[PDB]
């Protein structure tokens, strides 16, 4: 492989590779969406527009039906022509199979009609606008001629080795540390789009550990890295490393993380006793001691800072119903409510004079979540609330985040970036999480709330921005008041790059692409990244 055509990736393959699913996006290996399937339109969260990708043009025509208009001379991998068919088949199929991810559309999807060749008329029972953006960005488009054949688990449990897809680049090796993808030279996009890929190879790597990620990306042996980097403000000061902005934060923002709360749980229970804990954590010694500045501090209802989302930002609200660092008001809440150290030990007890602790947990090695919940603990300790830090191993966090079986934890796996301010709120609040025994959508704390449910609802179901905004508002209300989650800081979309061979790349000061290759980013613009660097 030519160094000078090679563009050597690491910072989402933390497995040896062995799925390419494009059914099961989160056991595949990253780009499988992006590279290999295909999405129907991509969202550029950085200026607010979808941008049509399979399709060439998407619209609603009335309040209920949507008109799709596929580009034409679309072809998949392996030379069969990409069709409206092919359309008809990625959502046909999870009616027929309910174990795929998005069979939920057909709640609200009624049937698809084929308008002619190359259109299709989706006509909806319930039209909803935001979750049907999601749907645009992130449902791959699969070719019938490969899956018809298979019975339901089949599909769910194939690992398909050599995907056949339809993008840019195919899967030409892989071994236990590395996927090598391979520039498809017919990509439709070239003639379609005037998009030419770079890279001829773009290598995949698996890194062990964060010295050897930092030492090769000194070294110029890593050209792109999404991992998160301790030191990398030190390193650009004294040595060099490309990154989006050139001062703090350094990087774009991926997520809310914060503390989701089990509501169900004395004193937990109290929404008070909430506000008292949000008042009582210092955000910035977050931003400082677990990140070094490469992350700003959330606005309280953990708003997203891009314009899709801040074009409904409740600022009256937030300015009314808020909160902030303040201490203080932290022991005034606490006493009021009868939170008081009766026992002499330097922690409240309940107001029946009852003991009571705490533990926060985020997972085993996660570093900067360790620093951040012991940032955590120290703040409520100093309040006096007893909090310890737990660092369970992943699988047992992963019981406790979804089983709903914890105190406090951090989390911020619903609050990533997207095409619709809904997605934010719905992963705040998932109604549904307090009657299944599992939630893995969201509202882990299982916090219940009719009028909530009532307006996701209507936020889901409108398309005018005056009336979303209206809607925005009041669930912010409800959040800030409530606070089933407490929102902390925007995590990074964590983003370096060596010039040492590739040049070109995306920053604020050129800022043509998401420069992230997680899964779920490539719709993003992430892919957009491919056609503008330039190898030196
Ligand atoms: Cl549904
Ligand atoms: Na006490």
């Amino acid at each position: 492989h030519e160094r000078n055509k090679t563009l050597y990736w690491g910072g989402a393959l933390w497995s040896p590779p062995s799925n390419w699913n494009p059914f099961t996006p989160w056991n595949a290996v990253a780009g499988t969406i992006g590279l290999v399937y295909e999405p129907l339109f991509l969202y550029d969260p950085l200026n607010d527009k979808f941008e049509p990708w399979l399709a060439e043009k998407g619209e609603w025509v009335s309040n209920n039906e949507y008109v799709l208009t596929l580009r034409k001379g679309l072809r998949w991998q392996d030379g069969v022509p990409l069709t409206a068919d092919d359309v008809v088949f990625t959502f046909e199929i999870a009616k027929k199979y309910t174990g795929i991810s998005y069979s939920p559309v057909w709640n609200w999807l009624g049937r698809i009609e084929r308008v002619d060749e190359r259109t299709l008329k989706f006509v909806f029972s319930d039209p909803r606008y935001q979750e049907w953006k999601q749907m645009l960005i992130n449902t791959p488009i699969v070719p019938k001629h490969i899956w018809e054949n298979k019975t339901e688990e089949e599909v769910l449990q194939a690992a398909n080795e050599n995907p056949v897809g339809s993008g840019p680049y195919y899967v030409e090796s892989w071994a236990d540390d590395r996927c090598v993808f391979k520039k498809n030279g017919n990509w439709w996009g070239i003639r379609e789009l005037g998009y030419d890929p770079k890279p001829e190879r773009i290598v995949e790597l698996r890194v062990l550990s964060n010295n050897v990620a930092v030492g090769m990306l000194m070294k110029g042996e890593l050209d792109w890295s999404n991992f998160f980097l301790p030191g990398v403000p030190v390193l650009k000061k004294a040595y060099g490393i490309v990154t989006w902005y050139e001062n703090a934060p350094y990087m774009l923002p991926a997520n809310t993380a914060g503390i989701y709360i089990n509501v169900n749980k004395y004193p937990l229970s109290i929404p008070e006793f909430r506000r008292a804990m949000a008042y009582a954590i210092n955000p910035e010694k977050i931003v400082t001691r677990a990140y070094e500045n490469m992350v700003t501090a959330a606005n309280p209802a953990g708003i997203l800072p891009l314009p899709g989302y801040m074009k409904y930002y409740p600022k009256e609200v937030v300015d009314k119903y808020g909160f902030k660092y303040d201490p203080e008001m932290a022991k005034k809440i606490l006493d009021e409510l009868g939170f008081k150290d009766v026992n002499k030990d330097g922690f409240r007890e309940d107001p029946n004079g009852k003991p009571f602790k705490l533990t926060i947990e985020c997972p085993y090695g996660w570093t900067d979540w360790m620093v951040s919940i012991q940032s955590i603990a120290e703040d409520l300790v100093k309040v006096g609330i007893n909090v310890e830090p737990k660092y369970p191993d992943y699988s047992k966090y992963a019981d406790d985040l979804y089983g709903g079986k914890f105190d406090l934890i951090l989390n911020n796996f619903t609050t990533g970036v997207s095409a619709t301010i809904w997605s934010y709120f719905n992963g705040v609040f998932y109604p549904d999480a307090v009657e299944s025994e599992y939630s893995y959508s969201g509202n882990f704390g299982k916090y219940a709330n009719p009028e909530v449910e009532t307006l996701l609802d209507e936020l889901n179901r409108s398309n005018d921005d005056a009336k979303i905004k209206e809607v925005v508002a009041k669930l912010s209300e409800i959040l800030l008041k409530d606070l089933p989650f407490i929102p902390l800081w925007y995590n990074g979309a964590w983003f370096q790059a060596s010039e040492a061979v590739w040049t070109n790349w995306p920053t604020e000061k050129n800022p043509y692409a998401v420069p992230i290759g997680w899964n779920g980013w490539w719709q993003l613009t992430g892919i957009k990244t491919l056609f503008g660097i330039e190898a030196k």
